[PDB]
C-alpha cells in the first residue's frame, strides 16, 4: 500500500501568498517564503507572461503573506527560475531541518495538498518518466509541496504549478526548475508518452520474493545493455547504474542478483503472467521504490 | 483521484512511547492521560491467556516508563478502561488538539498514523471492513498507533492498534478500549468473519471514476434496489440501503447518473468482470472510498 510520510513538519511551514486576486500556497522556511512565481500574473498575463517585467512593477507591499490570518510582512522579493522568494520579517520557529533536492523519474514523495495555506491531505506520488505526477490537485493548490523525510531532515523536491490537459500535474523543484519540458505559461502543453518505471517494478518483484511469492524467478541472467534494449520495446524505462545501485540492498536481502531479476522481468514481459498473480495482482506495480519496499518492511 | 489521508501533525504531537517490563509500544498523550493497549502489561508467558484486572493490580506507577521525545513523563496514576490502559501523568500535553473519541461503523474510513517507539513513521487511509478488521500496514511495535479523522481542526480518534490476525489483517479497539469485531486480546490465532465488499463505497468510487473522465463501464440499463441487492448478496457485497442511495445523492447530481443507473453498471461489472480493463488505475473494484471521501477530494 502507498504510505505517506507524517506531514507535521511540513504543515508548520505552509502559508498563503496573495498577489492581487490570486491566493496560493507558500513554503515558509527560516525568513523566506517560497511560492510559484505565477502568483504575480493577471488573467491576461498568463498566455505569455514577461515575469521579469511583471516583477519590476511589483513591490514588497504588493505581497500578502499570511500564516493563518496572521500577516507576515514582506521585506524583500526575488525570482529564482520559476519560484518567487519572499523575504519576511519573521523566521519560522517551526522550520525543520531541511534540504532542497531534485528527484529523478521513478522516485516517490509525499504531497501535502494545501488550500489557502491550510493542509487538506497527504498522499504518496511518483514522478513519472515523462516528468508529470498523478496528483490530486484542485484550484488553489499551487505551491503545495512534495517531500521525503530522512531522520528528522525534510527533503523538499516538488512545488505544484499546473495541470496538463490530460489531468496530470507539473511543477518545479524548490529552486524553481520545472521537472520536464514544461514552462509556466498558460499554453497548450502536453505530457509526452509515459513509460513504466522499471526500477520500481524490480523493487516490487523483490518485495514479492521477500514475502515468499517467487514463481517468476527463472534460471536466466542478462546483461544490462541487453535488458535495456528489450525493455524499451515494451515501453519500459531503461535501467541506469544508479538504479542498479539502489536495488543493492534488496538484492542482498534476497540473494537474487539485480541482473537475475532483470532476466525474470524480461521473461514476464515477453510471456505475460499466464493468469498467475504477483502479490495478489495481475498487474506489475511501478510506483513503489526500493526505499518504499524497505521502509514498508522495517520500522524506520 | 488518489487515496488521501488527513494531515497527521495534530496527532504526531500526541504520540509517546510506553514501556512495561520488556514490552515497548506507542501511547496517545491527551491532556494529562496516556492511552495505550493494556497488553503492554503482559509478560510473554502472560500473553498466552491474561487475567488483566489481576495483572494490573500487581503493577505500580513506577512500572510504567513513558517517554515523549527525550523527555520522560512521571506516571502518577493508572486505570483500565476495557482493553485500553490509561496512564495519568504529571504533565499535560501542551500539543493536545481539540478531540473526540468516536466508534466508527463498518464501511467508514479513517487515517492511520503508524508509529514505532513513540515516533510517527507513516500515514495512510484505511477502512473498517464489514467483518471489523482493517487492512493495515503494521509491524512489530506498532501497537498503540491510532486511526482518526479530522473535521475543522477537531481530531476524532476511532482506532487503536492491538494485533495482527494470521491472515495479515489487523484488529484493534476504539479509544474506550472495546474491540471492533469478535476479537480478544489474548495471544491466540483468531479468524474474522467472512469479509464482504462495501457496496456504497464501490459506487462512490465508480462515480469518482466518472468525475475524472472514464465512463467505459456505464450502460444504458437500470435496476431496482431490491434486484440489485439480490445480485450484490450473491457476490458477497453488503446491502445497499435507501440511506446509502440518499448519501450518494450529491455524486449522482454532479454526474447526472442516477444511483440505480450506477447500480446497474456495477451489476454488469460484477457479472461480466472487468475484461482485463482497469478503473482509475485499478484492476479490482475499490471499496475503501466513502461518498464523503470522494466528495471531499473531487
Ligand atoms: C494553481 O493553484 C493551479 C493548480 C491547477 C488548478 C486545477 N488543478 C491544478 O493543478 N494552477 C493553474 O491553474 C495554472 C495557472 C497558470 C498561470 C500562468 C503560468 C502557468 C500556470 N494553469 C493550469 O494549470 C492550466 C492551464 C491550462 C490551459 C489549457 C488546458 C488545461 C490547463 N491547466
Ligand atoms: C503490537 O505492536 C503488535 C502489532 C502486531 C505485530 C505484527 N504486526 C502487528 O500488527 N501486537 C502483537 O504482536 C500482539 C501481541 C498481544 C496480542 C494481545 C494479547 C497479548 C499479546 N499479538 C498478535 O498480533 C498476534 C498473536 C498471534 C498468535 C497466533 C496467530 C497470529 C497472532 N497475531
Amino acid at each position: 500500500r502507498k504510505m505517506a510520510f507524517p506531514s507535521g513538519k511540513v504543515e508548520g511551514c505552509m502559508v498563503q501568498v496573495t498577489c492581487g486576486t490570486t491566493t496560493l500556497n507558500g513554503l515558509w522556511l527560516d525568513d523566506v517564503v517560497y511560492c510559484p512565481r505565477h502568483v504575480i500574473c493577471t488573467s491576461e498575463d498568463m498566455l505569455n507572461p514577461n515575469y521579469e517585467d511583471l516583477l519590476i512593477r511589483k513591490s514588497n507591499h504588493n505581497f500578502l503573506v499570511q500564516a493563518g490570518n496572521v500577516q507576515l510582512r514582506v521585506i524583500g522579493h526575488s525570482m529564482q527560475n520559476c519560484v518567487l522568494k519572499l523575504r519576511v520579517d519573521t523566521a519560522n520557529p517551526k522550520t525543520p531541518k531541511y534540504k532542497f533536492v531534485r528527484i529523478q523519474p521513478g522516485q516517490t514523495f509525499s504531497v501535502l495538498a494545501c488550500y489557502n495555506g491550510s493542509p487538506s491531505g497527504v498522499y504518496q506520488c511518483a514522478m513519472r518518466p515523462n516528468f508529470t505526477i498523478k496528483g490530486s490537485f484542485l484550484n488553489g493548490s499551487c505551491g503545495s509541496v512534495g517531500f521525503n523525510i530522512d531522520y528528522d531532515c525534510v527533503s523538499f523536491c516538488y512545488m505544484h504549478h499546473m495541470e496538463l490537459p490530460t489531468g496530470v500535474h507539473a511543477g518545479t523543484d524548490l529552486e524553481g526548475n520545472f521537472y520536464g519540458p514544461f514552462v509556466d505559461r498558460q499554453t497548450a502543453q502536453a505530457a509526452g508518452t509515459d513509460t513504466t518505471i522499471t526500477v520500481n517494478v524490480l523493487a516490487w518483484l523483490y518485495a514479492a520474493v521477500i514475502n515468499g511469492d517467487r514463481w517468476f524467478l527463472n534460471r536466466f541472467t542478462t546483461t544490462l545493455n541487453d535488458f535495456n534494449l528489450v525493455a524499451m520495446k515494451y515501453n519500459y524505462e531503461p535501467l541506469t547504474q544508479d538504479h542498479v545501485d539502489i536495488l543493492g540492498p534488496l538484492s542482498a536481502q534476497t540473494g537474487i542478483a539485480v541482473l537475475d531479476m532483470c532476466a525474470s522481468l524480461k521473461e514476464l514481459l515477453q510471456n505475460g503472467m499466464n493468469g498467475r498473480t504477483i502479490l495478489g495482482s495481475a498487474l506489475l506495480e511501478d510506483e513503489f521504490t526500493p526505499f518504499d519496499v524497505v521502509r514498508q518492511c522495517s520500522g524506520v
